[PDB]
């Protein structure tokens, strides 16, 4: 049913980096998340051209963009390619094909935490604002996967079964108790003005229901 991981040791060792280190301006965490949707929209739509059965989980190419204060959970959804099971481990779980190491190296050497998208590892800028990270996903080669991961060196992996997605990702931020700004619809609204305004796919923030 539930499987536990250990993430690889500089992926644990980054994840700690971006926990502890004192850093204000924790606001990209969302063009970095908006900025990996965007990628994997591209990849979808990529794939379509040459074979237009790859949209038959969903034709739509958006990226959505749901707080909610009750749950104190930020979401940003898109319909992108997806991970399989074997994907989403490696990526959310390893170095891979990222620069983490030479990261770590730049934040030694000046670089600022702003700078982590350059090298491929703008997701865990999550860890700046949620206490906990819930990535729901769905490619057209697998089944609907959860990993979740409040650090402390481990994630987990399942299967998700509640609510079929179509095909995409989402990440679901259980905020910090002192992040819920980014739940705020204004708070929201100036930072993808600020950090995402040029993004090639419609941005849509959902408006809260109470
Ligand atoms: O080039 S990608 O493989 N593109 C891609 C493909 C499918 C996906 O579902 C996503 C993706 C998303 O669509 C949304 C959030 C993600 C968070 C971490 C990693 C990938 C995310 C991104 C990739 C992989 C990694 Cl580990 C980090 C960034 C990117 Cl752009």
């Amino acid at each position: 049913e539930v499987e536990t991981f250990a993430f690889q040791a500089e992926i644990a060792q980054l994840m700690s980096l971006i926990i502890n280190t004192f850093y204000s301006n924790k606001e990209i965490f969302l063009r970095e998340l908006i900025s990996n949707s965007s990628d994997a929209l591209d990849k979808i739509r990529y794939e379509s051209l040459t074979d237009p059965s790859k949209l038959d989980s969903g034709k739509e190419l958006h990226i959505n963009l749901i707080p909610n204060k009750q749950d104190r959970t930020l979401t940003i959804v898109d319909t992108g390619i997806g991970m399989t099971k074997a994907d989403l481990i490696n990526n959310l779980g390893t170095i891979a094909k990222s620069g983490t190491k030479a990261f770590m190296e730049a934040l030694q050497a000046g670089a600022d935490i702003s700078m982590i998208g350059q090298f491929g590892v703008g997701f865990y800028s999550a860890y700046l604002v949620a206490e906990k990270v819930t990535v729901i996903t769905k490619h057209n080669d697998d089944e609907q996967y959860a990993w979740e991961s409040s650090a402390g060196g481990s994630f987990t992996v399942r299967t998700d079964t509640g609510e079929p997605m179509g095909r995409g990702t989402k990440v679901i931020l259980h905020l910090k108790e002192d992040q819920t700004e980014y739940l705020e619809e204004r708070r929201i609204k100036e930072i993808v003005k600020k950090h995402s305004q040029f993004i090639g796919y419609p941005i849509t923030l959902f408006v809260e229901k109470e």
